[PDB]
RNA sequence: UAACAUACUAUGGCCAUGAAAUUGGAUUAUCCAGAGAUAUCGGCUGUAUGUAUGGCAGAGCAGCUCAGAGCUGUCA
């Protein structure tokens, strides 16, 4: 309940992209509040996000699934390996 | 209108910029996309048994003369 139910919030109230050029790009220009990997992502993009995380000191999520299951939680019909949550104005996760 | 010379075009693939849900794009057929589609007075690249000029008209071809030389057209 807790991821699912978070990222539904975080994309009614909040703000995010997804994709690995909208998420690096958001790291870069530190818009980037919280970043999303998922099992199925290229490794060389987990730890190069991982990095450029680590770098800019935001925190990264692992998620406990596979394309279609991130896509299907932001309630978007697409799949996506990673992902960033940039505002979400009522769930406590972006908070801990 | 030869190989060959130079410059351009050629079914594809790439690079930017930007991201797509009232999902779009696209083939006769399939098929592709947030693992970034579509789209930009956008850009790069690959293949001619393509185009232009050189070759080349002087050659070849078709006619017409003169007593081997001569003339005309070979176009769009
Ligand atoms: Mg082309
Ligand atoms: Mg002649």
């Amino acid at each position: 309940d807790n991821i699912q139910s978070k990222l539904a919030l975080v994309m009614r109230s909040g703000k995010a992209t997804l994709g690995y050029k909208s998420t690096i790009k958001a790291i870069r220009n530190g818009t980037a509040k919280l970043v999303f990997i998922s099992n199925n992502c290229p490794t060389v993009r987990k730890s190069e996000i991982e990095y450029y995380a680590s770098l800019a000191q935001i925190s990264i999520h692992h998620f406990v699934g596979s394309n279609v299951e991130l896509g299907t939680a932001c309630g978007k019909y697409h799949r996506c390996s990673t992902m960033a949550i940039l505002d979400a104005g009522d769930s406590d996760i972006l908070k801990t």
